[PDB]
C-alpha cells in the first residue's frame, strides 16, 4: 500500500489522474518525483519551471552546482537529484523535444530511467511545451516502464482525452 489518492488505474503499473504534479507532490511526498527536465537543468517553464518555483529556486540553484560540475545531461537521460520540499529525490529526466527537432524514438530512453526507481510520481514526458503527442508519450510509458508510476496530467481536457482513448 502507498499515499497515491484518487488514480485511475489503466495498467498493473501505471496510474493517472488530473492534478498539478506541485500540488500533488507537496501533499504526497513521495520517494521520488520526476522533472520534465532539459540537458541544461534550466528549470523554465512547463512542469521543471513549476516544480523548481514550488522550491523558491534551491532545485535550480542544485542544478546549476550538477551542471558545473558534470556538464549536460544527454538527450534519453537523467540524473538524480535532491526533491527539496517536494519529494525526497527529484529524478530530473529530459525527454525529446519535438519543438527543437529531438529523435522521438528517445522517448523510450527517457522512460527507462523510471525502471531504476520502484516508485514515481511524474508528468508525461516529452508532452505539454516538448512537443510530443501525450497520447503517444502515454502508450510508451506503459509499454516501457514496469515499475510503478503515477502520472499526474494538469490539463483535465487532455486527462479525459488520455483515458478515453487508452487501449
Ligand atoms: O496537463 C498536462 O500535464 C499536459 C501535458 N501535455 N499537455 C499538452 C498541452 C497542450 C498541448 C499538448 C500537450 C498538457
Amino acid at each position: 500500500v502507498n499515499s497515491f489518492s484518487g488514480y485511475l488505474k489503466l495498467t498493473d503499473n501505471v496510474y493517472i489522474k488530473n492534478a498539478d504534479i506541485v500540488e500533488e507532490a507537496k501533499k504526497v511526498k513521495p520517494t521520488v518525483v520526476v522533472n520534465a527536465a532539459n540537458v541544461y537543468l534550466k528549470h523554465g517553464g512547463g512542469v521543471a519551471g513549476a516544480l523548481n518555483k514550488a522550491t523558491n529556486n534551491a532545485m535550480q540553484v542544485e542544478s546549476d552546482d550538477y551542471i558545473a560540475t558534470n556538464g549536460p545531461l544527454k538527450v534519453g537521460g537523467s540524473c538524480v537529484l535532491s526533491g527539496h520540499n517536494l519529494a525526497k529525490h527529484c529524478l530530473h529526466v529530459v525527454g525529446p523535444n519535438v519543438n527543437k527537432g529531438e529523435d522521438i524514438q528517445l522517448l523510450k530512453s527517457a522512460y527507462e530511467n523510471f525502471n531504476q526507481h520502484e516508485v514515481l510520481l511524474a508528468p508525461l514526458l516529452s508532452a505539454g511545451i516538448f512537443g510530443a503527442d501525450p497520447i503517444h508519450s502515454l502508450r510508451v510509458c506503459v509499454d516501457t516502464v514496469r515499475t510503478n508510476v503515477y502520472l499526474a496530467v494538469f490539463d483535465k481536457n487532455l486527462y479525459d482525452k488520455l483515458v478515453s482513448s487508452f487501449l
